[PDB]
């Protein structure tokens, strides 16, 4: 029936089954890294009232309460069996008695834990402008909840969205991408960043009508999923400035050369987007994350540090050059060094193991790898 496992400072019971998609209550251990990062981040932004929209086993919210400054943690899931496993796992990491009720339970101890058996769109809708932080971790696309989450979070709240929607976001299913994200995807060596930027840009677009803009705290790709942490800005002016960060991409698949164009609409044919052409991180914050992550007991510390450091030293410039792909048409360390000697900025990128982000033009990049 149930197996007791441990993640971070959390001890939970998960159903034992053939695969993760076969257990009555979902739990993907590979997502431990995803939860480490949000924990590291929360230990910086220090949100007071947080929400684990689609909790499943309750692991995320449970780690929120045990490993972060969060004072009021809300756990929610539409599934009855999940709700029951959530209540159990909560009482497995916290003391006192759970004052349960019809599909709703509460625990008022050092931290306040609100466990809910409800539909996320229903809960969030009841909780208008209530959370400092909301974490959306759905099966694939978050579009079904995005709009309601933008109304449930404080006008200055933080929104965490994950998208395991690789197929549409990476160009495999262009028509599916158009329906869910209202953007024309780009496949190929760049689809990892473009997919991430499409994600940020759709949040930016949905937030604008509430006269809200965004600041990307951190956005990255990893293990086939897209993560986006954004800070909401109050004001039509902020909203307008956000939409101004949107743009389109032009890509020559024969050469690997790409071009960017800032604007709500493109002005040339064969445009990819719209996508977020703004920053993909808040360097000041990401740097602290590396420091914080080192002083925390995460579930996958080594990988968490390895990923955070990569992003920390990474250039925040749109797109990059994949040495392997272009090669088809030397070592990355050597190319980077040769680029820096000439005075250009160049760094590795978490998007690709052979990718290089640089301020050098396509042409110079090609000349340099040839020398
Ligand atoms: N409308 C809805 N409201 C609340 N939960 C929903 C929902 N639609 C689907 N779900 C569900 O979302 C799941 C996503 S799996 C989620 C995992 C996670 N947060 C972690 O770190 O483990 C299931 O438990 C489930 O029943």
């Amino acid at each position: 029936e149930l197996i007791e496992v441990q993640e971070g400072k959390a001890k939970i019971l998960i159903p034992k089954a053939e695969s993760i998609y076969d257990s009555p209550v979902f739990y993907n251990p590979r997502m431990a890294l995803n939860r480490d990062i949000v924990v590291v981040l929360l230990n910086i932004l220090n949100p007071k009232i947080v929400l684990d929209a689609l909790s499943a086993t309750g692991i995320r919210g449970i780690r929120f309460a045990l490993e972060t400054p969060a004072e009021e943690v809300w756990l929610n899931d539409i599934s009855e069996d999940a709700y029951e496993l959530m209540k159990r796992n909560v009482m497995l990491n916290f003391d006192g008695e759970l004052r349960e009720s019809k599909g709703r339970a509460i625990l008022k101890g050092e931290k306040t834990i609100v466990i809910n058996h409800d539909d996320a769109n229903r809960l969030m809708a009841e909780r208008h402008r209530y959370f400092h932080f909301i974490d959306l971790d759905p099966f694939g696309s978050p579009m079904e909840f995005l709009d309601t989450a933008l109304r449930s979070a404080k006008r200055r709240g933080i929104l965490g969205v994950t998208a395991t929607d690789g197929a549409p976001l990476c160009g495999a299913h262009p028509r599916a991408c158009l329906r869910k994200y209202l953007a024309v995807p780009l496949r190929g060596e760049l689809c990892h960043e473009v997919g991430t930027r499409i994600l940020v840009g759709v949040i930016a677009r949905y937030a604008a009508k509430y006269d809200l803009g965004i600041d990307v705290i951190l956005a990255y790709y990893k293990d086939h999923y897209f993560r986006a942490f954004v800070k909401l800005k109050d004001g039509a002016r902020k909203g307008d400035e956000t939409l101004e960060k949107l743009g389109y991409i032009y890509f020559d698949d024969k050469t690997g050369k790409f071009e960017l164009e800032q604007g709500f609409l493109p002005t040339r044919p064969n445009a990819y987007g719209p996508v977020w052409l703004g920053p993909l991180k808040d360097e000041k914050i990401v740097s602290k994350m590396v420091k914080e992550a080192e002083s925390l007991s995460l579930a996958r510390k080594k990988q968490a540090l390895k990923l955070l450091k990569m992003i920390d030293q990474e250039l925040d410039i749109p797109l990059f050059y994949d040495t392997h792909a272009i090669g088809r048409r030397k070592k990355v360390e050597e190319i980077i060094s040769a680029l820096r000697e000439q005075g250009y900025e160049a760094t590795r990128t978490h998007f690709s193991p052979t990718g290089i982000k640089t301020s050098a033009p396509y042409e110079v990049f090609i000349e340099t790898i040839k020398r």
